[PDB]
């Protein structure tokens, strides 16, 4: 479980022995994602929700839901994607939260995060502002999610 | 013109949920901030990584470029290590621009590179997989991360 991998990693960083990631840490992240029973997507856009739900449904046996609470208030924070995720974390009992929003300030493009029930960040990906790169939003969200999963060893084809 | 302005303007739209897309001004402010930096801190004391970053950054700004001598290992016991490493540089120096790279989230979540300004605001960034997932020379990983982070706000290296 990630509590365990986190506790062990914390103890070793202090030892100045943190010399790379471990397969156990990846395995724990994969397990957390695949075993999720209730997944919340921090969006109210039905088109983005469908893109996310269709992918996540292939790797979980979960109830997947949109977040009912609007999340635009997070756009007045330093890390909007993150804070949208925390709204879902703090107001529901989702096992897994998928959030997408601005990375940082206006113009900084998008960040997608997969977070666990405590708001811990498991994986993520970024995409450019639409000013910089024109792309259908559904293809953008799809690539973000597939990328975030691939980089912790989950391949969806 | 500047990031305070674009931020104030974007926040005002967001209060209405009337924020529908990014603006060219926002990208312009980010580029101007990067290009006009007087002092850049790279949040590392590894000279090989510093050279990779410096060689790229020196071509887009006339800033003094410096390493961070304060070790950053402590940030690995935080929820967002790359971010908190960056904030060490923000809070302990008078850098205009901070380039930081470190863990995205929990152990196993791979790496996040961020470009932050003098207040710790996030201008752009990029992610790379854990070495467990993708084996790769560290300096070419950092090079790709930095180029990607620059290109997504319209700076071509």
């Amino acid at each position: 479980n990630i509590e365990n991998t986190i506790k062990s990693a914390y103890e070793e960083s202090l030892n100045n022995a943190r010399f790379g990631d471990k397969i156990e840490e990846i395995d724990a992240i994969q397990s957390t994602i695949k075993s999720a029973k209730n997944v919340t997507v921090a969006t109210s856009n039905e088109k983005k929700f469908k893109v996310v739900s269709d992918i996540i449904s292939r790797i979980t046996d979960a109830n997947i839901s949109m977040l009912e609470i609007p999340t635009n208030s997070a756009d007045l924070t330093r890390m909007p994607a993150l804070n949208k995720g925390l709204i879902a974390v703090d107001s529901s009992d989702a096992d897994l939260i998928i959030t997408r929003g601005r990375l940082g300030i206006p113009g900084s493009g998008s960040l997608l995060l997969i977070m666990d029930k405590k708001g811990r960040i498991l994986t993520g990906s970024v995409s450019p502002s639409s000013i910089i790169h024109k792309n259908p939003i559904d293809k953008t969200v799809e690539l973000e999610l597939i990328t975030a999963l691939e980089r912790i060893g989950i391949v969806v084809k």
